[PDB]
């Protein structure tokens, strides 16, 4: 329903510089706008390491000045914000389908709460993989061991099939209020297995969950109280569950991406 915050852009007067890279989806349907935050610092011998955000277009208006001036520590990662070629904040179709897992039952997959088509998960981190990176890559060097993805809602589903279904594309996988409801909790049946596809892999998983946020938007805090006891007993994996007192929904967005940008960067 809002207009994004383009003023950070066409900014100068920050230790960082942002440009625009455009895709569209493989099947022409969704139109993409990646923005590109290179630090003024030259990158390392092995390249910058690299953050990747999902709803961009929100994600950009969440960069502060503040958190922008303390990455540059010498150490800065190269900031890639995944947005919709759109004036708005927020996408609400091509963001349903692209981060949201595929329901292997369903013909006309739709979003239980919008009713919009849903199930692209896998083909927007394929073209991450294979349009985006190549894309990415050629206008700074990256360090691809030192990636990492962060999304917010039904960004964090994402990233939590990411992780669960093909960890160690990424380092570090950031997930704020993941939509833990969605489909009577399906993603959490992607599970099952993740030690096994983890091996010989080292990864990072954040969570956060606000203290003001309901079970679902039509008992809460439980199933992400147990995913956490559970992803404890992983073998290679670190995980840093922050709940978030006096924050709701919507807010845990521009929280979580400001605690993550001030976390240690990845190894
Ligand atoms: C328009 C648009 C798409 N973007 C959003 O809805 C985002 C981010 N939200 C999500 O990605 C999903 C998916 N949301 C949508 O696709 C659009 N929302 C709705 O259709 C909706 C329907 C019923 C009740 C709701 O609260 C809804 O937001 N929401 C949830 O998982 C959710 C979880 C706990 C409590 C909630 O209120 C949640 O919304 N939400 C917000 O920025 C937000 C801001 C203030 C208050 C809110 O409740 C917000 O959801
Ligand atoms: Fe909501």
């Amino acid at each position: 329903e809002a207009t994004m915050d383009r003023s950070l852009l066409q900014r100068q007067d920050l230790p960082y510089r942002f440009s625009a890279v455009d895709l569209d989806s493989v099947d022409g349907q969704r139109h993409y706008r990646l923005w590109l935050g290179r630090p003024l610092q030259a990158p390392p011998a092995a390249g910058y390491p690299v953050v990747w955000m999902l709803d961009g277009n929100a994600a950009v208006g969440a960069l502060d000045e503040s958190t922008l001036r303390r990455l540059a520590d010498g150490d800065a990662p190269l900031l890639v914000a995944i947005g919709y070629r759109t004036p708005l904040r927020i996408d609400r179709a091509g963001r349903t389908f692209d981060y949201t897992p595929a329901s292997p039952g369903q013909a006309d997959q739709r979003d239980p709460l919008n009713g919009l088509p849903s199930g692209g998960a896998d083909a927007f981190l394929d073209l991450l993989r294979d349009g985006m990176r190549p894309a990415v890559a050629a206008q700074a060097p990256l360090d691809t061991a030192r990636q990492t993805l962060w999304g917010h809602s039904y960004g964090g589903l994402l990233v939590l099939h990411a992780l669960f279904t093909r960890p160690g594309e990424f380092a570090r996988y950031a997930a704020a209020s993941p939509s833990l409801w969605w489909r009577d909790g399906a993603i959490l049946g992607e599970r099952a297995g993740l030690e096994q596809r983890l091996r010989g892999k080292r990864a990072e998983l954040l969570l956060w969950r606000g203290s003001a946020e309901p079970a679902s938007p039509r008992e809460p805090g439980q199933a992400m109280a147990r995913l956490v006891d559970d992803l404890r007993r992983v073998a290679g994996l670190t995980l840093d569950f922050q709940p978030l007192d006096g924050l709701g929904h919507g807010e845990t967005l521009g929280a979580s991406l400001r605690l993550l940008l001030a976390r240690p960067a990845v190894e």
